[PDB]
């Protein structure tokens, strides 16, 4: 039967069906208000799904100047072209490849540029921002967004949205790498699979993505979404509370001390965007600081909902275009504030 929502993470997730439901707010605030993450399926239904494809960014875009990353080595490759990205997303034999021989597992830096978005894509701008989830808190100008309402002793955020373009990490050794580091946002966001890449080439690549989202600490109702209904998962997140954002930093400054890295006793590890905290490190996390996370797979279509001030980490399992929007609730308006 068709329902309004269900639980992830062992109760402690909520999971909504229908992304334009107008009572979505009465089941979502409570949740929000305590600084939880939320899930919200099926928004790939209300998108143009041909404005979404990695060939028609390709097509449109493909003579545009860009950087991308080596995500295995954090390497930038200087100068080359948005096509060169965009051709190898899905067809592993045109990827770039490293001075082994090997295809490279790539992200697309800073792309569109800034706050280019909405002049360079218009098209794409109105479909997301139309279909985006809970539309009171994450339109421009929504009831319950306070970023257009404040003055500038609060932090507000750069116009959006904002791309997240990346491969998927590949190899048991990749299972330790980070897509996209630790760190944190000052402002709440709404982050949607739009497109999940699965290859060919090197196609048969399914069973190794399980023993990711296991090791990952998935929880059993999340490993039946992939059983069970075969959709297609794109990324595994871990979101920690705002308020363990602290014990975090004192885990990795022992860890780097460990490492033999010489950093001063009050410098930021989770400003700094430079760890991964992989299976090892999150056991040592829970077992020593007494703190645990919500382990997350973002399936096409999911929204995640990030509270202000959550640390949070992404490891794509195929190759992802995410496109994220920030805005400000009243409920966590307190993590943006420039005084004491
Ligand atoms: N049975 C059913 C099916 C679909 C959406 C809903 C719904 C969602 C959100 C809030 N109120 C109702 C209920
Ligand atoms: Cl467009
Ligand atoms: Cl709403
Ligand atoms: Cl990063
Ligand atoms: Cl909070
Ligand atoms: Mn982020």
């Amino acid at each position: 039967s068709m329902t309004s929502h269900s639980w992830l993470c062992d109760g402690r997730l909520l999971c909504l069906h229908d992304p334009s439901n107008k009572n979505n707010w009465k089941i979502f605030r409570e949740c929000w208000k305590q600084g939880q993450p939320v899930l919200v399926s099926g928004v790939h239904k209300k998108l143009k799904s041909e404005l979404w494809k990695p060939e028609a960014f390709s097509q449109e875009f493909g003579d545009q100047d860009v950087d991308l990353v080596n995500c295995r080595n954090c390497a930038i490759i200087s100068d080359v072209k948005v096509r060169d990205f965009w051709d190898g997303f899905e067809i592993i034999c045109k990827r770039l490849r490293s001075e082994d021989g090997q295809p490279m597992v790539l992200k697309l830096k800073d792309w569109p540029p800034g706050e280019d978005f909405r002049d360079m894509m218009p098209t794409r701008f109105e479909d997301l921002m139309e279909n985006l989830p809970l539309p009171e808190y994450t339109k421009r100008d929504g009831r319950l967004n306070l970023a257009s309402r404040l003055p500038s002793y609060f932090v507000r955020p750069d116009l959006g949205p904002k791309m997240y373009n990346a491969y998927g990490l590949i190899t048991a050794e990749d299972r330790r790498v980070g897509t996209t580091n630790l760190h944190l946002d000052v402002s709440d966001a709404v982050n949607v699979m739009v497109y999940v890449g699965i290859p060919i080439g090197e196609g048969a690549h399914d069973e190794e993505v399980l023993k990711t989202i296991d090791e990952g600490d998935a929880d059993e109702v999340t490993k039946e979404r992939i059983h069970d209904h075969k959709e297609k998962p794109g990324a595994l997140w871990h979101i920690y509370a705002a308020k363990d954002a602290e014990k975090i930093r004192e885990l990795l400054r022992k860890v780097g001390e460990e490492q033999g890295q010489e950093n001063p006793p009050d410098h930021d590890p989770i400003h700094d965007q430079s760890w991964y905290l992989d299976q090892t490190l999150r056991k040592r996390l829970y077992e020593e600081y007494g703190v645990q996370g919500w382990a997350i797979v973002q399936f096409l279509g999911d929204a995640v909902f990030i509270p202000a001030g959550a640390p949070h980490q992404v490891h794509n399992l195929y190759s992802c275009i995410k496109v994220a929007e920030d805005f400000v609730s009243p409920e966590h308006v307190k993590h943006c504030f420039r005084l004491t």
